[PDB]
Parts: C-alpha cells; sequence; structure tokens
C-alpha cells in the first residue's frame, strides 16, 4: 500500500498524484475476527480511504445519533459500478507511458484499487470524441455490409477494456449504448438536432437500426467482448429538442416502446447475443414514471425490458421519492440503473481539482440512488484532460480522473474517492438492508450486506460539524465512532 | 390599427420593426356581438395578433376534438401580467428617441398595446444593471441617515414607471423585490457570493434590513409610486451558493420565517405602508411545498404572508405548485420572474415564444393569479449586465438604428396579458379525447369568456369548443399557431 501524494490547486481539498513509478493504492483486502470492524476515512483535510479498526462492544457509551442496522430488512441487490470508456478517455489515458497506463488502469479496475465492475461503451461517436463518425457512415446500405469498427474502437476503446478486464479479479460487466445512428437513417440527416429515425416502427429503417444493435454485438465478440446490456438509446428525449448541439436519436416513450416491441427486442432475442439484457430510458429521471408507465404497460415491450437505466444531471428538477420510488411502486420486477452521472454550476470552471464539493455530490447521489432501488452506477469519463476534453462541442465537464500529458501524470480527485467509498467495498450481489436512525439528524447512510452476509455501512458528513454516532449491530453490539465535518467513511465487520 | 413590419434574423420567424414615427398597434378593443365569437391569431408564418370574428352555432357532429367550458367549475382570480424595470431594460428604453420610447411604452401598457398591469421593480443593484450599488453602502450606517436613490431610480426607472401608468387605463401593481442588502449586513461582506445576514432574526442587522424596506417605500411615495407587493428577498436560495455571482442574499426557509415574523412582518405593519403586501420564496418552484410549509406552519410569519411567487426556468407543477395550493389555499401564487447551448438573443424565435404560453398555461393551470417577465427589453447582445449573464427579452433595442424589435415572445405574452383583466377566474375546460394542445379558459369580471389555445406541433387541429349557454365554436388550431378566442355569454 502507498499513500495519496496530496497537491492543492486552491480548491477545497487536494488531488492525489500519479505517475509513471508512483500512484497510491491498497493491500488486499483483510477483514478483522467478529467484534472488530474496518473504517475507511476520506475527510477534505486531506485523508484518503486511511484505514483503522476498532471494536463493536456489548456497552453503548453513546448518548447521541444511533444508526441500528436491520439485516432482516431486505432491498435490492447491487449489478455494480464503474465509468465510460469514451473516445476522450481511451485518448487520455493512452498518451500516458505505459507505466502510468497500468498505474491508472488498476487504480479504477485492480483489488488493489477502487474494484470497478462495469464499463459503459459508446456505440460509435458522442460529444467526448474527436469527430463525428457511426459504424455505417455509407448510405443506403440497409444490410449494413459496410459495418466496421474504426480505430477509436479497435486501437483506442477495445484494448483498454481487455486491460481493465485482466486487472480485475471480479467479473466485469459491459454496457453499450448509441447516441446517433448513420444519418441515412434519420429524419433530419444529421448526427445533431431534431431527427428520429425515417418511417415507423417495423419498416426497413427501424429493422436496420435494430440490426446495427447486433453488427456491434457481433464486432466486439469478433475481439472477445461480450457485453451484459445494452440501452435503447443514450437521451432519446435530446433528439426531440430543435437545436441539440451532438449526436443524438429523437424517440417519443410511444416510438421507444413500439422500437422495442417491433425491432429491437426481436432482433436481439433471433441473434446469437439474446443473453445480452435491454435497458430503457438512458435518460433523466425527471421523465419517470411516465416513460416508464408508457413503454411497460405494452406486454410486446414490457417482455424484452430488463430495467430502465437514469441519469443524474437534471435531478435537482425532481425529487428520487416521486420519480424513482413511484417507478419501483409501479414497476417493482423492473430493475433501476444509474447509467450517467455528471458534475460541473455556470460560473466554475469545467474541471475543478481537489473540489471536494464535486466529490459529496457522487457519495450524496450514490447515497440517495441506493435508498430508491437503484441497483448500480457508471460514471460518466473514466478520464478527462485539465481542460475536461477532449470534446467536439466543447461541452467540457469534470472526471475523477484528470490527466497531464506534458507532465506524464495523473490526479485523482476527491470524486474518484467518495465512488471508491461505494464500488471497493460492495461487490455485485451485495443487498441493501434497513438502516434506522435514532433522531434527525444531517448524515447520508446506507447499509449492505454482502454475500458472505458480513455488512458495511457508508456515512457521508456534508457538513461542518463533527457528528458523534454509534452504529448498533443487534448480532454483534455498538460501534461508537465520530462523523468528522466534511468526511466519509465506510465501515466493514463479520456478523458471525 | 399599424400592422406589423417583418423582418427575419434568419430563424424560426420574424420580429416586429418599430422606430420612431412606426409601431403596429391595436384599434381600442371592441367586443363581439352576441351569437358571434372573435379570434386573435399569431403563427410562426408570420400573423400576428390578427383578429377574426365567427358565428357561435347552435349543433356540432363529429368526432374531432370538443374543448367543453364548465363556467361552474371556478378556481383563480387573476392578478395580472408584466414584466421587469430593471437599470438593463430603462438604460435600454431611454436610450431611443423619445417618440420610439413612447411607441415601446405603448405596445407594452396601452390598451392599444398588450395591457401590462404589473410592473416588477428590483430595489436597487442586480445582473441586468451597470454596477453593484445598494440604496446604503455607507459601512455600519444602522440608522440609514445615507439611504438614498441613486440616478439608476431617480432618473431611469422612475420616470418610465410614470410613463407607464400614465399610458395604462388599467390600474398597474407594482411589485419590489431585492438581490442584495449592503455589504456590512452580510456574513461574507460581499454583494455576491454565500452570504446571509449577520446575527440573528430580531437583531439589529435583521431590524436595518426591514427598514431598509420601509426606506425604499419611503422614496418611491416621495416620488408619487405606490408598491402592491414586494417580495421578502429575490431568490433567497441563491446567497446559500459558494461563488454566486451577482447580487444575492441567503435565507434557508427557517431564516425566511424568522426574519418575516421578528422583523419584516412588524416592521412594514408598525409603517404608513402597512397596506402593502407581502410575497414569500420568489424563487424556483422545485423548493415547494417545503418552503410553503415551513414559513406557513408558523402563525407568527403566517399573518404576514398574502402570497407565495415562484421563478420558471424556461429552457412538476402539480406536486410543487398543486400541492402548496391544497396546503395553503388562501394564500395566491403568483410567477415574479420567467425567461429563456443557443444564443442569447435569437431575434424572431418561435420556440422562444412558445415556452412563454406553454408557461402561463400550465402556471394558470395550477392556480397561479400572476405571470411577471423579466426585462422589458435588451439590446441584442442580451444586456447591459455587469456579469454577462446574458438572456432574451420579448423586445430588443437597436439603439444605432432608433429601432426596437417585438419578438415572438412579445405576442405569447400579449395573447394572455391583452385579453385577461385583473379579476378574471379561471373555469373548468375538459377536452374529449387526448390532444397535444395546450388550452385554458376563464371568464372576465363582466362574465365573458376568453380560451387560449397553443398548438406547439407541426400538425393542424381541427377543433370545437362548447359553451353550454350559447353553443359551439368551429375552429382550427393551426400548427405554431396561438390563438384566444373572446364572446359574450349574455
Ligand atoms: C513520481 O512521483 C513520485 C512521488 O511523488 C516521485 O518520487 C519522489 O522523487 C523525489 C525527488 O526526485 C524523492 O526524493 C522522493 O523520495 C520520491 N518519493 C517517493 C515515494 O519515491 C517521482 O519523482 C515522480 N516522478 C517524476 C518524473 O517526477
Ligand atoms: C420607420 O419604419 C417605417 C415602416 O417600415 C418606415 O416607413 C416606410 O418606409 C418605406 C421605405 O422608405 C416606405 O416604402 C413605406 O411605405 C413606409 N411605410 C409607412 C407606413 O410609412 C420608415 O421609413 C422608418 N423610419 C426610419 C427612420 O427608418
Ligand atoms: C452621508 O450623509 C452625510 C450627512 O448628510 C453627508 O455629509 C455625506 O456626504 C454622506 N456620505 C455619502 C458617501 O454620501
Amino acid at each position: 500500500a502507498r499513500p495519496c501524494i496530496p497537491k492543492s490547486f486552491g480548491y477545497s481539498s487536494v488531488v492525489c498524484v500519479c505517475n509513471a513509478t508512483y500512484c497510491d493504492s491498497f493491500d488486499p483486502p483483510t477483514f478483522p475476527a467478529l467484534g472488530t470492524f474496518s473504517r475507511y476515512e476520506s475527510t477534505r483535510s486531506g485523508r484518503r480511504m486511511e484505514l483503522s479498526m476498532g471494536p463493536i462492544q456489548a456497552n453503548h457509551t453513546g448518548t447521541g445519533l444511533l444508526l441500528t442496522l436491520q439485516p432482516e430488512q431486505k432491498f435490492q441487490k447491487v449489478k455494480g459500478f464503474g465509468g465510460a470508456m469514451t473516445d476522450a478517455a481511451a485518448l487520455n489515458i493512452l498518451a500516458l507511458s505505459p507505466p502510468a497506463q497500468n498505474l491508472l488502469l488498476k487504480s479504477y479496475f485492480s483489488e488493489e484499487g477502487i474494484g470497478y465492475n462495469i464499463i459503459r461503451v459508446p456505440m460509435a461517436s458522442c460529444d467526448f470524441s474527436i469527430r463525428t463518425y457511426t459504424y455505417a457512415d455509407t448510405p443506403d446500405d440497409f444490410q449494413l455490409h459496410n459495418f466496421s469498427l474504426p480505430e477509436e474502437d479497435t486501437k483506442l476503446k477495445i484494448p483498454l477494456i481487455h486491460r481493465a478486464l485482466q486487472l480485475a479479479q471480479r467479473p466485469v460487466s459491459l454496457l453499450a449504448s448509441p447516441w446517433t445512428s448513420p444519418t441515412w437513417l434519420k429524419t433530419n440527416g444529421a448526427v445533431n438536432g431534431k431527427g428520429s429515425l425515417k418511417g415507423q416502427p417495423g419498416d426497413i429503417y427501424h429493422q436496420t437500426w435494430a440490426r446495427y444493435f447486433v453488427k456491434f454485438l457481433d464486432a466486439y465478440a469478433e475481439h472477445k467482448l461480450q457485453f451484459w446490456a445494452v440501452t435503447a438509446e443514450n437521451e432519446p428525449s435530446a433528439g426531440l429538442l430543435s437545436g441539440y448541439p451532438f449526436q443524438c436519436l429523437g424517440f417519443t416513450p410511444e416510438h421507444q416502446r413500439d422500437f422495442i416491441a417491433r425491432d429491437l427486442g426481436p432482433t436481439l432475442a433471433n441473434s446469437t447475443h439474446h443473453n445480452v439484457r435491454l435497458l430503457m430510458l438512458d435518460d433523466q429521471r425527471l421523465l419517470l414514471p411516465h416513460w416508464a408507465k408508457v413503454v411497460l404497460t405494452d406486454p410486446e415491450a414490457a417482455k424484452y425490458v430488463h430495467g430502465i437505466a437514469v441519469h443524474w444531471y437534471l435531478d435537482f428538477l425532481a425529487p428520487a421519492k416521486a420519480t424513482l420510488g413511484e417507478t419501483h411502486r409501479l414497476f417493482p420486477n423492473t430493475m433501476l440503473f444509474a447509467s450517467e452521472a455528471c458534475v460541473g454550476k455556470f460560473w466554475e470552471q469545467s474541471v475543478r481539482l481537489g473540489s471536494w464539493d464535486r466529490g459529496m455530490q457522487y457519495s450524496h447521489s450514490i447515497i440517495t440512488n441506493l435508498l430508491y432501488h437503484v441497483v448500480g452506477w457508471t460514471d460518466w469519463n473514466l478520464a478527462l484532460n485539465p481542460e475536461g476534453g477532449p470534446n467536439w462541442v466543447r461541452n467540457f465537464v469534470d472526471s475523477p480522473i484528470i490527466v497531464d500529458i506534458t507532465k506524464d501524470t495523473f490526479y485523482k480527485q476527491p470524486m474518484f474517492y467518495h465512488l471508491g467509498h461505494f464500488s471497493k467495498f460492495i461487490p455485485e450481489g451485495s443487498q441493501r438492508v434497513g438502516l434506522v436512525a435514532s433522531q434527525k439528524n444531517d448524515l447520508d447512510a446506507v447499509a449492505l450486506m454482502h454475500p458472505d452476509g458480513s455488512a458495511v455501512v457508508v456515512v457521508l458528513n456534508r457538513s461542518s460539524k463533527d457528528v458523534p454516532l454509534t452504529i448498533k449491530d443487534p448480532a454483534v453490539g455498538f460501534l461508537e465512532t465520530i462523523s468528522p465535518g466534511y468526511s466519509i467513511h465506510t465501515y466493514l465487520w463479520h456478523r458471525q
């Protein structure tokens, strides 16, 4: 294990500096006897996933907030955590020298880093691309004889995905999402703007677009990569907006329903890739529950939909209970998955190196999602440059890893450690369980049980004040602790 | 009546061009004869509040969309419509030659224009200012002995407000809102950024800030202007945000509750300005209903609060506005600020016009009694604005050409403001089938009917409106149109 080398860039906290020969890392996981807990702590003052152990005791000395584990109250099982292998992320990673590349990929994907087990893969170009291609730009090729993967896939994304999977001990799930079709399949003949598929569900355009998903899965399978899931379209609502500035494809909820029922579901079902799951929406949660009602009340569509993918950036427009909570209530057997998280307030830089606030927004998001049935998370770009790019629209935003190619250096932002407090300690198949607060409080907290029955609890303090805290496990006893101002803690313990 | 002079700037629709000697206007208002209806139409294709009249028919057959009036299903009474006399708006208006100024003010405030009866007045500087003053910038002036109105009030805002009221036949209501206090009343000692009043409600900082409201009202009254209402603060949630880029003053809901209960309510009530109403929140409706519950469940605060002011951000009404009305049905909701990748000003944008009328209809369907635009006029950059926070406005002034452009937004607003007088009551309007149209119905004080219909689709929609007192209005909603229908009921 090597500790964080901190650097300040004038924001509220530090980044951790990594280069070709040095990156902060953990020892292999090692858990103590019954009656002992492990605690990982990150603070604005600069602690970075620092490990301590202490006792779980029969006597309760705390007189403040008590959080009681309720392991018999069982909620959703976790699919996992990860991020997006965009053209931009791949270009940034591959501009580092190979030993620095390896330390960046280990940070995300190794047991000595934060244990990502999901990668989101754009199907061809998006805003985080240096140009505007699809896999079939040759027109009137309805059988897609001329479908092919460019350099962005075969040189940048695919090789990095292989390397991520080699580093990971956990099985990694790949999730694919398209931004645009070939422009010759669109009403507007453009990669962006207001435009849908030509014609109507079932026709040659819709069948060709469904066939494009299979050709994509075929091409990645030729490179020994298989997908867990695909989404029906990235942000289908974007392609209904006049002037939408980057790659999109517009679907009303009704057009998505009929595309899935008539074309995408049947085409995937008749392929060698019939085991690949299909997620719907892949868009802002303010569109719920309406979008879920329109698609999932049609059995011919609902039979092909595994889950509902949500994006975070317009979360402040619509509360979790009215969107995620009501959707679960109406469709309790259709999982919710967060497929795109994003941060970067119109008066701030795209990238703020060492922003504690942006880190707290990530952990607060993850806890709210877990409290409203969400089973997984994919962050957006795995890495960007210090401008938040490259992006062909200049739609610059923040990322948990910032690469400075000119110094063969990468910086791990507070966002990286806020994500890791979840991703490292919540493996696939973990189940959220009850955690009861004894009184009103300012903390964000969530409890889960590992597949082996061991406990994990995350506690976020977004306040400036230290909060004395007891955690009770009815089977073990009392963990007496403190949640410092501007801190995040992950607690782990055996229950027998 | 003079028709629109259209000009394209290459976007979806046209502006109407006005100058020192020409501006589009209406003939004095008339009412359609009993048994007939009036229709005013604006289209993307270029029609601007064009008047036609049709017969009300005794019978109707067919499968087509029917909207039925429910005159006995009564909802909110309307306070009115208008916009904001910012420093930026007044500076732009007064840079035109005097005759062009008069045609601009007539466009908004005349019965021959669109009949505005609201003006929102910033208390000192905001982002739509060219500098960052307050009325009391002398440090630690707790007695406000150096309170004074600068030239932005005495030379720009106040003279234009007097001229607006002179042109309006309808009584105009003035609404006042502060962005920042003096910096010496603030924890951060700056006009912008994260910062709230120093100390605690009841103390000398909070009493001084409340007496600043009375000094403002006193100074405007010395200029023979009286206010209908003040808000407790513009966007109090903004001053809770680090780096907030322009004038702000942070309040949590609890701080707003306690400032109103301890300081602003009693101070206003003990003044010669006790008839002035107080609106709370003056912020994004996503803060409802929580903010309303915090303030209005305290009787010590509730007894001072007439209304809840909401801001729109145009670019879920039931859960915010609807739930608030349900909890607090005797506390009016009022939309006090609305504005619209793309460039700040898009001359001739039909899309931005449709955002305005869609907003007003959604608001009217959820208990809102009034709708206040932001800047009455900006320049073609969307300024001036000291932080470059440029936005669009229904009227764009081209000082170099002594010209102003009436945007589609102006006509989308006018389809409501011109035809919905103060005291109009929203009534029920039921669709016979699901449809892409936005519609709302109201009754004028005098009993007559008004219906606005907006079509945000490309498809013409045949439709009938049924009023059981008179019969059937057979009409069409063309794609990318807005219509206002008027008829007498007896
Ligand atoms: C990569 O980062 C590491 C750690 O910051 C740097 O290693 C340090 O090098 C200095 C001076 O060159 C030594 O005296 C320190 O003891 C080193 N720390 C450790 C733990 O080794 C290394 O210099 C960096 N590489 C480059 C090219 O700057
Ligand atoms: C103010 O605008 C009006 C209306 O466009 C201009 O008056 C028109 O001028 C044109 C071109 O000279 C004539 O052909 C029209 O017949 C005029 N219409 C009317 C009703 O007069 C006027 O020239 C503009 N003033 C300035 C200073 O540009
Ligand atoms: C404050 O008021 C005093 C007394 O009326 C006056 O002499 C002085 O000029 C004022 N200060 C400012 C900055 O206007």
